[PDB]
């Protein structure tokens, strides 16, 4: 009944094309582990073959054209992305499709046109007068022609950009007759601009394209909803319609997760209450909470887990997660959970009762970046975790975070789930123990640690309480033998 979500792509996988076919193979193992549903990274062609798919060129080339010196993407064809979808769902999972509409990048070719620079850090301000540049922003998908559409994509589709090919130089560059779309984050003054040739949702065509756009991109693959790119740099009340216009047309849930990217409840509450609540979105401020502990050797405060979090104040739109392909070492957004923190920021998304939390391919399997610092397959730690979510994380929850490094939970279990109920720990300093109440229906079973951190047993007294361990900077989750 537990709900687990898993990011099934990190950033620096090889590009080798077997990625969808890998997905299609791991699908039992997915199933069997309690993972509900995926989120596929995006399926369409980017700028080149190794794209991980935030390029963004071509929507509607699913791996099937041969444009940009590649049919498939990075990830495979989109017969193979099919295949693997339909082996998940063979096995209810569900699956999210990745939707990157905030910019277009790699243009077929230029266009002559009269732009303004803006200053990066208040793109409010202009700092120059009108000038003629080369800009990246005809799109005329040769290798696609009009098959799936005939929408072609023009300058004047677009807000901006930040090249001019003429003089060879990087600057933000706004278009002559343009505005930076609004609502949008206002960090640097307005965040609408991000990368590549930035989409002009003030444009009534392009609105209408990229709905329409939605609705077939669900169809073919038979989405059940969705992730949301780089949303602070979107126009709020177009990421609302284009949710409602997608769930109206195909008739579905479609369930949908934002990333919004800012270590600030405020701001993502307001982007909740600009979109109505009708999506969710990553809860950023625990991740960054997860790194802060994983960080100070057991400096951290970890009563502050349970305050200024998505989870804490909006459960049913938090998606909670440890790290992610922004997160991980070398990425734009580093802030990587530590290897030895990981299982219990694992633990806390995954046991307690609030959120939809995410596992992710990184973590389980490991990064292949460059680096010495990548982050090690912990598939054998998270594994146990998963499956005390799966079989045994139900019912009425009690919280001790009443200690400085020592925290903990339980959660009774609940009859329509046989021999469910837990105790957690986790500590970010030394050992020790805590007295937690695990209900009095529980009164003298025996209890062990599914994770084989700690070897003894507890029996829970009449009461309902055990007496339960935990090793120094490690994590216990006790249930019934
Ligand atoms: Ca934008
Ligand atoms: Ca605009
Ligand atoms: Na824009
Ligand atoms: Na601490």
């Amino acid at each position: 009944l537990n709900g687990t979500l898993m990011q099934y792509f990190e950033w620096y996988m090889p590009n080798d094309g077997q990625h969808w076919k890998r997905l299609q193979n791991d699908s039992a193992y997915l199933a069997e582990h309690g993972i509900t549903a995926v989120w596929i990274p995006p399926a369409y062609k980017g700028t080149s073959q190794d794209d991980v798919g935030y390029g963004a060129y071509d929507l509607y080339d699913l791996g099937e054209f041969h444009q940009k010196g590649t049919v498939r993407t990075k990830y495979g064809t989109k017969g193979e992305l099919q295949s693997a979808i339909n082996s998940l769902h063979s096995r209810d999972i569900n699956v999210y499709g990745d939707v990157v509409i905030n910019h277009k990048g790699g243009a077929d070719a230029t266009e002559y046109v009269t732009a303004v620079e803006v200053d990066p850090a208040d793109r409010n301000r202009v700092t120059s007068g009108e000038q003629r540049i080369k800009a990246w922003t005809h799109f005329q998908f040769p290798g696609r022609g009009s098959t799936y559409s005939d929408f072609k994509w023009y300058w004047y589709h677009f807000d901006g950009t930040d090249w001019d090919e003429s003089r060879k130089l990087n600057r933000i560059y706004k278009f002559q007759g343009k505005a930076w779309d609004w609502e949008v984050s206002n960090e640097n003054g307005n965040y609408d601009y991000l990368m590549y040739a930035d989409i002009d949702y003030d444009h009534p065509d392009v609105t209408a394209e990229i709905k329409r756009w939605g609705t077939w991109y669900a169809n073919e693959l038979q989405l059940d909803g969705f992730r949301l790119d780089a949303v602070k740099h979107i126009k709020f009340s177009f990421l609302r319609d284009w949710v409602n216009h997608v769930r109206e047309k195909t008739g579905k849930e479609m369930f949908t997760v934002a990333e919004y990217w800012q270590n600030d409840l405020g701001a993502l509450e307001n982007y909740l209450n600009k979109t109505n609540f009708n999506h969710s979105v990553f809860d950023v401020p625990l991740h960054y909470q997860f790194h802060a502990a994983s960080t100070q050797g057991g400096g951290y405060d970890m009563r502050k887990l349970l305050n200024g979090t998505v989870v804490s104040k909006h459960p049913v739109k938090a998606v909670t997660f440890v790290d992610n392909h922004d997160t991980q070492p070398g990425q734009s957004l580093e802030s990587t959970v530590q290897t030895w923190f990981k299982p219990l920021a694992y633990a806390f998304i995954l046991t307690r009762e609030a959120g939809y939390p995410q596992i992710f391919y990184g973590d389980m399997y490991g990064t292949k970046g460059a680096s010495q610092r990548e982050i090690p397959a912990l598939k054998h730690k998270i594994e146990p975790i998963l499956k005390a979510r799966k079989q045994y994380a139900y019912g009425a929850q009690h919280d001790y975070f009443d200690h400085h490094n020592i925290v903990g939970w339980t959660r009774e279990g609940d009859s329509s789930v046989a021999n469910s109920g837990l105790a957690a720990l986790i500590t970010d300093g030394p050992g020790g123990t805590k007295r937690m109440y695990v209900g009095r229906q529980n009164a003298g079973e025996t209890w062990h640690d599914i994770t084989g951190n700690r070897s003894d047993s507890v029996v829970i007294n009449a009461e309902g309480w055990g007496e339960f361990h935990v090793n120094g900077g490690s994590v216990s989750i006790y249930v019934q033998r």
